């Protein structure tokens, strides 16, 4: 069970587990937060705009809209979980046990012993603490756990308010109308799939013409050979031509009459 | 889960009501945001702020429509206020530091006065005791009320607001409400004959442009009668996508009424 | 689920019977409310002072109307009424409070005087001594009979009235039950129909202001025929549009008889 | 019941356990490290590169880049292998266990005995421990167990680190766009799952060619049937032919055009 | 089967001087048993003998024959090799072997409280639980180290394995003149003239065996199936003992003219 | 059930338990033994053989092979048989109880008596014995246990390197390629389902010829008018014919090319 | 094939019915010289009595009979009479052998048996200690399992010994049986003038034609009946399958006398001229 695997336990012990508790939900963040950049493409040719030039000629402002882009998606995922853990509470109380004041503690009398204040404190989230100080190992976990709801459903909502700021001021700033940029918004990611799909096909069909000349024939099912009858390749696209289809593109207007990506861009020669 | 978002009461005086605030304004507030941006209603809104740059238009025509925003959003956050009055949990835990020991009843004068607020702060959780259990069931009860009170009511001044505003609406609105309701079945049906003509458009630019470079698009059986059926030469100039974003109030043009900024562009 | 919409007494003195109004009357006013806004026959109705704005109606002809309006709607609040009175919740936990002692009998002079409402308000909720559960028991047999007996009678009254209605209504009306009965299905069908030719108007008005914007409009297998089968060229004036909402009272033009605006105004 | 076999079992005993800790993670762990290079066809086209040539004529210069990648396809493996044990947390505490300064126990006062001390402190991990010492045992169990899943949630920030870093540079550094090395990557499998499909068939229409010879007939299957109809064959691929498309390509260019695999530069007929 | 499993099953006789012959044979002899039925079943044994047979005079050196023998084992000692390490993992068979073996002095977790009346005795009724309860300390204490040292061997096994397989395997591409490459294609055939020659020997097999039937009976009866075999496969006679003596020996590789024959088979169907 | 049955009961007897050990274990394996001989085909033909020369003509050197693979392959049932009786131990430790040497007795004091020795000691295996030496009767069952495994354990080692041994020789010894006898073996079982198959049809259609002389016609089912279309006798087959295809048979060739049975030798005329 | 599963049932019926017969009906009488006698019964009277069903449901038996009868000369040849012989006891006195071993393998109808032989100073492990008079009446009542725990200890050794000799006598007869099988098989091969496979022909043949003879001899009696109904009422009501025999089955009409008894009786083996008979039936279709 990966659930056992990645459950959080909390190692009872004072100046020790706010640091395990920073380490157990904090790197977790840090690898979704990895993923999210790793996947989304507008990171890599934001990354290819910066090795072609070598010179640093495009300016910074221009790119910042695109550079809020890759961290904004890839935002969901340390939220996400940073916010799950902080609803759950267990991450919080197990670190912060050990940092309530002894003095301020209510629901009893003054009787909570301050000879080794912070090792009865850090032991309360395994409940390893005697019956006689139930009640304040119950005051303290009950307040403890509200602090992180209450981060926790604040943490939510600022997050909501900074997408509603996000969207409407992206809306209102773009120069283009929204219902252009949702045409727009429908064509990065409906080329996106015709580019991948004729991708293998015309590599395909490019390996069928080795193998061919090596062998003598080519294996194929029934399918490809519709592939190799219907689509002829007779070599391949220069290194340049492929150089001028990646990158970052901002709206660059032809004649009056828009282009959207920067292979249509390229399309018009 | 559910556990997640179960509400969790911090008996604690001075500070449940804190929480409860959060545990119940929050989703509130995340259901109304959520429901703006949904609504396609406030871009164009949004959008008419930005083309003009003047604010020529004056704000006694958006306020008809203003109200079909946040109106239209605003059903969300009122269906989790009122299941969350209505369960009660929140707002006991509210008020439960509130409650005046003088007005305490079905108990003789036992409730103790050291600490009243702390004492009272410990009810919706059950960390009472049995002594002034009978003090706690008496709270447990009267706070219910109010929470499962307020929800009524509050219930009812948001159903007579639907039928006054409703009847307010078919009683300032120019039209006549059986046209009126052609021009909502006009609404929907532009809109998705648009969306969908969105994605054939898009496709079949998308392929003549891939073409352009591999020289030929691989696309499967259906996909095919997209090229063939539907030819496109380039792309539509950026104006013209200008004047069909927006807001519209029932410009007519010789005696023929116009639906939508489209068909007003339609007419030229 | 059901756990929400529940009743719980809150055993209060001058408390619960406002929650058992509150409990019961909104839930019913909203379920009055709901009725009004289905039916189409109120809009109209609100429409055709709307068209004139001179109350050239006057009262007798238009006081015919509003009979059948608000029986229609009137459905929901009976339909639900008389079942919480059938289990006779509100009632014992509306008038417990309000319940003379003095009547009270079955039993030897036991309950306080000190505070009768008091105890009296706390029986709902299953908190009561022992020693006066049969104090509890009488009221609480007592108040159930007197709930239900009101219940029950309710339901006669609605019988009552539709009865004598119906047959007041056949008489009152100079129309045949089968005349009725064929106008009535006619406006039952005409409208159907009615709606269904609005949204093929109103696509193929829609598909036409696309084509115009982008070139090409995609639609379905079903659909092409429908430019095909319903091309049009415009639409319909607002006048001709108002020529059709409002009241009306079966018009005769020279011996044949009209059952709808639509038809009065299918003659001109 | 075989995971129950490999399932561990802390032997407590001093200066023994660390070893069987050792043995019983780092072991799978190699196997596991073995194998992925193993199965790893980018592994024997370098090893055959170094054969052929006999010489080594060749710098370090085009092996680094790809020796790397031999490890990096192959050493998540063994991680997550050694990262799972490391969050039970079981392999670390009895790992160290004997470890444990008797000076550092909390949650108790001074009952520790010091006649053996790392005795006593070994069997922790076997719970065969008096009862007298189970607050000390329940004390050192979790913070032992600490160090092991803030080790192996650390490991896990390393991996996700050197991930990203090397999925940067291996796109800041190569002279090619992404969007045409995805085409690269599109082909290299491509082309491999079509040579495998088609080195079986012309391996079987060249067995029942010989097959024939020896019986006057070959018994084939209906759809088998189609394939000798379909793809005959005149005889067998010369070695050098077969020598000239084993080993390391890196990107050749041709006449201002590109060539994709070691294979594709003989297709052309170079 | 739990009869099956119950009757195999391991047995530990507590006893001195004999618990580790058991052991011996508990394990040892389903090693050899396995082992040799990897030997039969390995094809590669057969036509190795039938080379030895027919030359009669011992004309392949040690290069040819080493290079062959050691797919002989390499295929066939992984089944020993999967029992041993599986036993010594089970921890079973090593505790009973060595239960009479163990340092009496060497023990801990008790005092000097071991007797030494007759020490190999009592330690050697270890394993079966056959223990006093005043040493059920020590019982356990021997009972986890030698756990122990039958568990690192048996780690240790597998990792040694691991390293000579990937010894094994780089050290054959590195070492044949072939591409690797090309054996794949090696391999690819000699499977698929293999499975071919096989089932193309059941057709010719029960072809002779019909027309030989149809002298006798005067008919011969088949299946649905069975009668276009005997149409679309017709044969004139049988296949002399030297042509079947061609295609059964060990076969590395002779080349051609400069294009490469792939087995005995394929050899004899050029006619060289 | 039938294994309640056989059940083996020890019966707890001096000089008497071992005489029933071997009755309870030799007769099972004496019978299955049998079973093997009898289902063998090449069994017969072998005794057959002896019929028609009647004189010892053929030499019995060559004939041994035979000998050697109608006892291999019966020995499977009696071996599968003595072997499990030795692994279960249940035979041995009935069969030897009363053998156990007093002197070599351990894991207790000398309390062993001597007036009986050979009584107690027989009566061990049927829990019948003191419990006061109810250690020595574990002691003496583990004892006697462990050889009775030995045993089975050496015994199909034995059988492990005879059926290897004997798998070697063979095919060195034998005049033919490992792969022709594959031919040969494949041949074999082919023709011996043939040759079953054509007698149902040809008795089939022979018995319908005698019924119908005999009622004027025949009752047949679907498949039987095929059957008697398709294939109709002609007459009978003389016996001597019948003798030339019996018997066993040794590889001969005939003008250089083999004959893989008396059968294919009778068919080449 | 079909013979061993024939006989699989057989063997399995008996002892499902000697399991069954076990329990609701086998008490021992312990009474002296009675249960010796009941012993005894409990095992010869169901082997005798399901040997002889065994010879009745016999087809071949009465044929042996009728060839006797007819020939009055025991003029059948030895080989066929060694067919007969070893085929009914192989297909009828199986029967008895496997209640036979199967009652000795349990050994309770055994331990009736001599219990009353059993020596009072053969007894062991203690001193003989057993009245001169009433030892055989004590002995009697050790199988009821009613005896006192005072003779307890002497009763199991008994009770044991004659179970062990009846198990061991039980495995004997499974060697006797299991051995006279393996030389009657050997004694018919080698005794027979005709190989194994003209042995398995012939007996294949054998079922094949007997089989056929049913079948048509059924038919052959509705489609005789039949036609005499015809010619009793001028019409006849046939089913979709009867009305086709008549239409396919000429009635050749009645066979003569001695044509039927020709058919019937032993197998001479006649070779014609060379040209085996399988069967009397075959020679007569041949002969004519």
């Amino acid at each position: 069970e990966l659930f056992s695997v990645v459950a959080f336990h909390c190692p009872c012990s004072p100046a020790r587990n706010y640091l395990y508790g920073l380490a157990a939900i904090g790197v977790p963040a840090l690898v979704l937060f990895i993923i999210g950049i790793i996947l989304n493409n507008h990171t890599w040719n934001l990354v290819a705009e910066c090795q072609h030039r070598r010179t640093k000629n495009c300016s910074a402002a221009p790119t910042f809209l695109l550079l809020s882009s890759i961290l904004g998606r890839a935002a969901v995922a340390p939220v996400t979980w940073s916010v799950i853990s902080l609803l759950r509470g267990e991450a919080y109380v197990c670190a912060l046990s050990e940092f309530v004041d002894p003095s301020s503690l209510t629901a009893r009398e003054e009787h909570f012993p301050s000879a080794h204040a912070t090792e009865i404190l850090a032991r309360f989230p395994c409940k390893e603490n005697p019956d006689n100080l139930s009640d304040f190992r119950e005051e303290v976990s009950r307040r403890l756990r509200y602090e992180s709801q209450l981060f926790g459903w604040l943490l939510i909502g600022v997050v909501a308010i900074l997408v509603f700021l996000t969207k409407c001021l992206k809306h209102y700033c773009s120069p283009l109308s929204y219902r252009q940029e949702a045409y727009w918004a429908q064509y990065r990611a409906n080329e996106d799939q015709l580019f991948q799909r004729t991708a293998e096909v015309h590599s395909r069909v490019l390996a069928a013409n080795n193998v061919r000349r090596f062998f003598g024939f080519v294996a194929l099912n029934k399918d490809d050979e519709e592939l190799i009858a219907n689509f002829p390749v007779e070599g391949t696209q220069p290194r340049p031509q492929w150089n001028a289809i990646t990158g970052v593109y901002l709206y660059r207007e032809n004649q009056g009459l828009p282009l959207y990506s920067r292979l249509h861009k390229w399309a018009q020669g």
